[PDB]
């Protein structure tokens, strides 16, 4: 039973399509395979036999991606198609979740040099973008809070695992 969250069209796939794609474009572009796992069933309604992602409205696709992240992508030079038609398309969704993955890496190091960008982090600045999301490591308030409780919990870690030295 999915929660209810107080704010039509989805596109279905597979899961053994999302593993195999996953499988090879995390290895051509040099993203760990276990972010994409990570991210794919929080951002996504997990049902029988796969995975659904609404295609409709600001955010869409398998990374919830919306046009502004999608088009500063295609702005550093990633091939991507237009948001709208690469948003509902598996393997597009997945090179941009990976090319964005990168850039925020990139950034989160270079403001934060010598730590570590973990998934959640990496999530964090997923769902927040890179500006946000150090807002968030450095104040502990979201500029953007209107997220889900899986979500809220991931980015909770986040500035756990960002402040502290090691595992603990």
């Amino acid at each position: 039973l999915q929660a209810l969250l107080p704010k039509n069209s989805r596109v279905r796939f597979t899961t053994a399509e999302v593993d195999s794609a996953v499988a090879r474009i995390s290895q051509k572009i040099g993203v760990p395979a276990s972010y994409y796992q990570f991210l794919i069933p929080i951002e996504n309604f997990v049902v029988a036999g796969g995975f659904e992602t609404t295609v409709s409205g600001s955010f869409r696709g398998l990374g919830q991606f919306n046009r502004q992240t999608w088009d500063g992508l295609r702005r550093l030079g990633r091939n991507l198609p237009a948001f709208e038609e690469g948003s509902a398309q598996l393997n597009a969704s997945l090179y941009a979740i990976g090319f964005l993955y990168l850039e925020n890496k990139r950034a989160y190091e270079a403001s934060f040099k010598g730590r570590v960008f973990t998934h959640e982090i990496a999530y964090l600045y997923h769902n927040q973008g890179a500006p946000a999301a150090e807002q968030y490591l450095t104040s502990g308030r979201l500029v953007y809070p209107k997220q889900s409780e899986a979500a809220v919990a991931a980015f909770a870690a986040a500035r756990n695992q960002h402040v502290k030295e090691s595992w603990a």
